[PDB]
């Protein structure tokens, strides 16, 4: 109760769009305060530093870990939630996009948005008065996710320069994976990165290509994969592991149906309790979520799971980032 | 020292919103100062406790996006809270009544706020609840607490209420929104002018105009029907309040263009002068119109807030 | 202070009415009661402040989803809106990781499913407890709680009641939980079952319960009809709705029948098997019920989060 929570001040009054936008001391100082927060929150101490000031979620696609995430982050600031929900709304009657998010901005302090389009945030950003928290943009960010993720490796392995990270599965989909690569090359001396998907699902030349400098001139190592080898899992500090993004490939192509059948038939990527024999001792396996079969419910009572403590440190990187922006 | 600041509405005091009708001047020009104290306090980042321990539950049988939001974003800022109850998950499935659905409600909170697709469900409400029902829209009867953030609206961004030129456009026949505020502008204030802009299958019903006969012919308003934006609308009205349509078919897909708002047709519009709507908007109000002065319909949304506030704390004082 | 929670109680699950002692019971019901006057003289609570409810309720609720947060908003806690029609169960997740997931962020979980042997999974991985707000047509422990503060504040005693227990008796899970906590910690006179064969109540319900039953003498009689005998003798009639998504009625002309001193109970919601016409009866303590419902769930959540 002696700990202070000094808001990160350079997050004042922002909207958060993107993992670029951080810099290694904005992300230290989230790392601190989260921690500050779990230490006082664990300790039953009761928070009332947003009182009287609402978030509203607006999710124009599904969620249980991010919405709900963010609605207890929010209260365990002593802050307010409007429980606007997207399909029980005027959107039913003709209201467009830019109405929609001018008519929760004139109740509320932050408005949390999550969009299957990669562009409906910038639309959102050029009406609202209010700060907006990106959380997740079809497949192009997820930009909290990848300040939580970054929360666990430092608070799990205790140290995030010089991690190996393997970024496994649907790479081309993975919002995660974007923002997560972006934030750890920007702002970290990452030893090697393994890309481990199918080719179909590769992470994308517009998350790579602007990355290229600052990896050739910090020497990152970046080994692209089609399967989980003895290599990846004997050297890797982090497995990351992520599902197939199906609700992308919906188009009904041959091609979307190829690309779905890739991540079972061009690659052999499942983590399961046979495949963490090989893993190290002082490692992490971590998953955004939900999961499908990718990775296996055998692996739950390894130490070396971080899958379920990682939504926790969300929760308190949440309550960082809100405080921050609205302090 | 609230009492000075934000004192409660008495009249409004345990009682149920159902019409404009209940209101007097009074009473609207109370909720109004009201609102804009609400409005300063919390623009100044103040925190209100005034309602802590008191629920509400919005109880909506169609979408809202404002009046929902609205309702909520107002309890909250009151210090209040509220148990989101939705009727689609409901035991309703299960056979359950309207009646018994008031009645459950009623159980737990100390204010019910109620939008429903049937004219008289309010009444089946109202006959079997203890606490107070703040009616948010009920088929195309009314939506009383519209029409009062509507007239806190004009007195903020014109100066006044009496003597104004205000058009109703659009689906005055199902528009709830047009009917409370036609109510409460002519009970309570001295309009000018009123005209009615709307194809003939949708003009303002005569369930609405003719309890209104007497108030009309004592202040001397002017009421004129049009089916256009015709120059002199255009010319004369200082407000011009639209609406979403909601042989019907044919005349709106007729009368469509000369009742649409757009950048072109406000070059005709005075300097001084607001445009209104309460949403949600189709192709009616063109997006060209949002960058004009003149456009006061989002800020129109955040007078509702206020507005709420201070209803809600006058019913629950 | 003035509220002493209910320590038995404390970070535990509720799953079963067979969980609760008659002490337990009693402590229960004067916190309650000590809650509902708070409440009703308008003193504001702040017990549970920064302390999170996730409702996870995998079918409808009006009563059991409201009451429950109601009483924990009243007690200055707060809720968290989970919805499994807007979730990532959607993208595959499991019950299993859905409570892990809300698991995360709460301190206590209330969960309905239409499966019996759901809240059994959910517990063997959630680290909060968890209160079973219905599972299938086994349990719905809370209710049988409220259902007896009902009877105790309404008639003034639990011992030496005759009750009858009216409907599907069968999938009535409420009629369940009520007749296990009613017979186990208390001496009922008699019990009518009051159900056509089909929908009796079911033998293991019954068979747990016939060494208290024989050993306190209760009394059991099976009717399929709500006869004269029933009606002139019982102090509670509890009646229930036939649960379809697994000579009865009780209408005003048949209430001329009961006592004067007795009580209609439903745990709602009604179908025609509870006619409007009694509504207006003092006798009729359904929509009472609903009240000391969610005083009750103030109780239960106050001894269970203190
Ligand atoms: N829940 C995360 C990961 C996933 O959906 O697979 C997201 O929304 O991006
Ligand atoms: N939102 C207003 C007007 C409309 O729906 O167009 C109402 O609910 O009545
Ligand atoms: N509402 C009670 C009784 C019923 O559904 O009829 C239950 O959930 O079991």
């Amino acid at each position: 109760s002696m700990l202070e929570l000094p808001p990160v001040a350079s997050l004042k009054g922002k909207s958060i769009t993107s993992a670029e936008q951080f810099s290694r001391a904005d992300i230290y100082a989230l790392i601190h305060l989260a921690s500050a927060m779990q230490r006082k929150i664990d300790a039953g101490e009761v928070l009332n530093l947003l009182q009287g000031r609402i978030m509203t979620p607006l999710f124009f696609e599904d969620s249980s870990r991010t919405f709900s995430s963010f609605c207890a982050a929010m209260i365990r600031l002593g802050g307010s939630v409007v429980n606007f929900k997207v399909e029980a709304s005027s959107i039913n009657k003709g209201e467009t996009l830019a109405d929609t998010i001018r008519t929760l901005d004139s109740y509320s302090d932050v408005l949390v948005m999550r969009h299957p389009r990669q562009d409906a945030i910038e639309e959102a950003l050029s009406v609202a008065q209010h700060p907006i928290l990106n959380a997740g943009n079809g497949a192009g960010e997820h930009p909290t996710q990848a300040l939580l993720d970054t929360l666990t490796i430092h608070s799990e392995l205790g140290s995030v320069d010089g991690i190996t990270i393997a970024l496994i599965g649907d790479l081309k989909m993975g919002r995660t994976v974007h923002s997560l690569l972006k934030l750890l090359v920007r702002n970290f001396s990452i030893k090697c990165v393994f890309l481990v998907a199918p080719d179909a699902l590769q992470m994308p030349q517009d998350v790579l290509e602007p990355l290229q400098h600052e990896i050739a001139t910090k020497g990152v190592i970046i080994h692209r994969t089609h399967a989980l080898t003895d290599e990846v899992m004997q050297k890797s500090d982090v497995l990351y592991t992520t599902r197939l993004q199906k609700e992308r490939f919906m188009a009904s192509t041959s091609d979307d149906a190829a690309a779905l059948q890739s991540f079972a038939a061009k690659a052999d990527i499942t983590i399961d309790a046979a495949r963490m024999r090989l893993a190290k001792e002082k490692m992490i396996v971590m998953h955004p979520l939900p999961r499908n079969d990718e990775l296996s419910t055998t692996v739950d009572a390894d130490p070396r799971a971080a899958y379920f403590r990682q939504m926790r440190y969300g929760m308190f990187m949440r309550m960082a980032i809100l405080w921050s922006v609205l302090a």
